[PDB]
């Protein structure tokens, strides 16, 4: 199949050099000297691409383009014209032209435009596969050398970068190399975390920023600037890769000012960690200082329901005085509502939204066949997350906040990981990091265990049932890059 | 805030004409004659766009581009070079270059490239907003004038066209105008179908292609070509808008040869319409000719267990002797399986896949909050459907079929509609009921006291069909409030709407 071009120009006879040039390159050119005839051909026959002049005696190129797009939407159209006027440029681009070449045109420019517009997917696939072939041994080397938390953050960035670059490619060998680097990364990370995690809670220890330090050290400073109100959005259970999947959408409305990967405390679960975000305290200290608010595992009723109170208390412990409002969205109507009425809180200095939809979505894969098919692989989950965010009540809230000139601070409590391997909440033996003293961590317990790598805890009784139902499900609470290294972002409104 | 360009060329001093030209147009140009300097600037300072020569002393443009993309991913890079070599072109494009301009360059070409790469989202939004302002009153007019099935197909095309276009608009006012055009369109369509549907089943009558003649009239011709094996996918419950939302994905692998909007029989439900596709017969005739296969509503069990048998019979009635196999995917593993092992089907002349995921998904809005938030509005459902298809086992099957040089025929049994308004009824589905004696709001439905006339079977000789119009859902008065609260804003099918009844038939040739 030679690629079939329809070329429409009143002065087509003058373009025979260009046509000859293209035909020699296995391009088939049908020509036409008016838009009406071209539309007729464009309907009868199936062309791969159309070239259009702007100024023609009858219908203009842009008019011809309109009639053509109505009839067969997804055929790429290129404009080749003398018009150098900005307003025609703008009308072409506004019409979703694929490219606009000003005459007299270098014939190779046209060829470049054919390659870019018809071949770019496979070319990008080729170049990306070869780029990774040349890069991946450096990545194995770098991983071996990491022994710092600052260095763990860098390496995760690299893996995330290449994850999205390769997500499209179809070369099994290189896909598996990347999987194996990601597995090895977690195995190394788990050893790292168990080796220095306890040491981190000792006085004078060089330490990553964690859950219990988050509000104190990264939120307070941006408030005390005192230029603009701050919208704080804690999106529950958001992996770094999911942030990355919708970074371009959000950037239409917000410009990233500051980005800081941080380390969520163990366990990587809402009640233990999200409460810590709002309290400025480790679990143990929340039990000590607020026994009427803190809830222990064995307690029924549900968790994370006094975050507002934890937060208000922290603000005064710091000594800061501000107007503060806190909300927790747990369903559609909820978030839809808070979008329509976001107006009212302008005068409020800080606004805090907790959004639980992504956790609900991650957990839904466990039970619903539908979600299994929507989130079969990580790529699919990132894709689905993007479909979500683009049409979320959460984006509406974000869109309102910019119109009010709020600075946005966007973060999460922890991520989630696809669990693959059983070991006898499903993440909290070399398979586990034991802490037979809890105060050493700052965890409460009378008189904690954290799964590493891909592991999920399956009880000896009903071991098979646990294995078969929870295999290849998103769980959290343990130690993985995906769970524990999580974004903290400040943005300025556009 | 001027747009800041970083321009890297060993011969940058030679390019001052171009710089002056751009600076006059409120572009700020920082220049550099080496990749290493350029990388330094690119880190210190924040640029909007980068221009790059290919052949420089020291670091190459493409090497410079790679260091730059690693650091700040979404900044567009444009190559302006003397190199006309195809392999550099290919490397540049593969490296995700945003354009490649061959020197000597017309300075306006650069400007065009700046506009295309920096302004295009705004420009498309402006053009679309203004073009709909100018077009929408023509659409109201056209809808008033619609007097035929061929004319209903054209109008639906226009609504669909504009509905996807006004996704990249952010203007409620015009979005509401288009909703109200779609409501009005359905109202009109319902009355149209009520008025002509029975006439269609009379001898000689000018008629759209429907469910029962689909395979005979549009699939058989492709088979008798005998030039390629055919993969025949029936994606259950696929609205035209959803097809349109993934038309560009499929086109990477398949080139559309033929497209034919067609009219699903009433009721617009799997049990009637899909079986009709495979049988070549209206429901009544399937009762007559195949009583061991056909089922009425009242009977327990699935209502499409026997499609393979219906299909094999049709194939021999037409006197084709074909190697043909049928599969019915009802879950992930199912579809995953058929993808990994599709190659076994090489020898087949015809392969038929039925894929039920979209129906399951549409119905899941009823049940799951998560799907409610994912498919809150049509746009969201289209978006979700695209996320689905892009990562579906079904695309894997399609991808295999291309590698084996199959012709693809893609279609559906019927669409679904978001129901908003309750309509009371006494006596299974929510857009159609069947029963000996029924009471119901007359205007809201299309009643047929004599089913056989429209090729549907009667149970008793009082048994009658009703089909809900517009966005109605038939709600029992027993527990009326609970039906209203649970089924409001849910995807239902079986009745009369553009979304339900007008559905695509697509033939494609492999790339
Ligand atoms: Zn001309
Ligand atoms: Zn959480
Ligand atoms: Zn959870
Ligand atoms: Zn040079
Ligand atoms: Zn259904």
């Amino acid at each position: 199949d030679k690629i079939r071009i329809l070329w429409v120009d009143d002065e087509i006879d003058l373009l025979k050099p260009h046509i000859l040039f293209l035909e020699k390159k296995n391009y088939e050119v049908t020509t036409s000297n008016n838009g009406l005839d071209a539309i007729a051909l464009f309907e009868e026959e199936n062309f791969d691409i159309v070239f259009l002049d702007e100024n023609m005696p009858g219908m203009s190129g842009l008019e011809t383009l309109s009639e053509m797009k109505e009839k067969k939407s997804a055929i790429p159209m290129i404009m080749i014209t003398k018009s150098e006027e900005e307003y025609i440029m703008e009308e072409a681009i506004g019409s979703k032209i694929a490219d606009y070449l000003i005459k007299p045109v270098n014939p190779n420019q046209i060829l470049l435009s054919l390659k870019k517009n018809l071949d770019d997917s496979r070319l990008i696939t080729e170049k990306t596969t070869l780029d990774y072939q040349k890069e991946f041994r450096k990545i194995s080397m770098e991983l071996a050398m990491v022994n710092s938390y600052e260095d763990w953050v860098e390496l995760y960035k690299k893996l995330l970068f290449w994850e999205l670059k390769l997500e499209d490619i179809n070369d099994q060998a290189m896909i598996e190399i990347l999987e194996s680097q990601k597995v090895e990364a977690n195995s190394q990370f788990g050893k790292y975390i168990e080796r220095n995690y306890e040491d981190w809670f000792a006085p004078k220890a060089d330490k990553p920023i964690q859950s219990h330090n988050l509000f104190k050290e990264l939120v307070v400073p941006e408030i005390k600037k005192k230029d603009k109100p701050i919208l704080f959005v804690v999106i529950d259970n958001l992996r770094y890769d999911q942030w990355k999947s919708f970074e371009t959408v959000i950037s239409n409305y917000y410009k990233l000012e500051k980005e800081v990967p941080y380390f969520s405390i163990l366990p990587t679960a809402t009640q233990y960690a999200r409460n810590a975000i709002f309290s400025g305290l480790m679990p143990l200290d929340m039990e000590k200082q607020f026994p009427q608010y803190w809830k222990n595992d064995v307690e029924d009723g549900g968790k994370n329901l006094y975050e507002a109170e934890f937060l208000s208390a922290q603000i005064k412990r710091l000594g800061l005085n501000i107007k503060e409002d806190y909300f927790k969205i747990t369903n559609y109507a909820g978030g839809k509502k808070l979008a329509e009425n976001f107006k009212a809180l302008k005068g409020n200095d800080l606004v805090t939204v907790v959004y639980n939809f992504v956790d609900m979505l991650s957990h839904a894969k466990t039970e619903m066949e539908v979600v299994k098919e929507l989130a079969s692989d990580d790529k699919a989950y990132r894709s689905l997350t993007l479909s979500w965010f683009k049409n979320s009540p959460l984006l509406e809230i974000i869109q309102q906040a910019q119109l009010l000139g709020f600075k946005l601070i966007l973060t999460t409590d922890h991520g989630t990981i696809n669990v693959k391997n059983p070991s006898k909440n499903l993440r909290y033996q070399k398979d586990v990091y034991v802490v037979k003293e809890p105060k050493t961590i700052g965890l409460p317990a009378i008189n904690f265990i954290f799964a590493k790598n891909d592991f999920f805890l399956a009880y000896v009784n009903n071991y098979n049932h646990y294995v078969s139902y929870y295999k290849n499900t998103y769980q959290h609470g343990g130690i993985s890059l995906e769970e524990m290294i999580i974004p903290f972002l400040v943005f300025n409104p556009k």
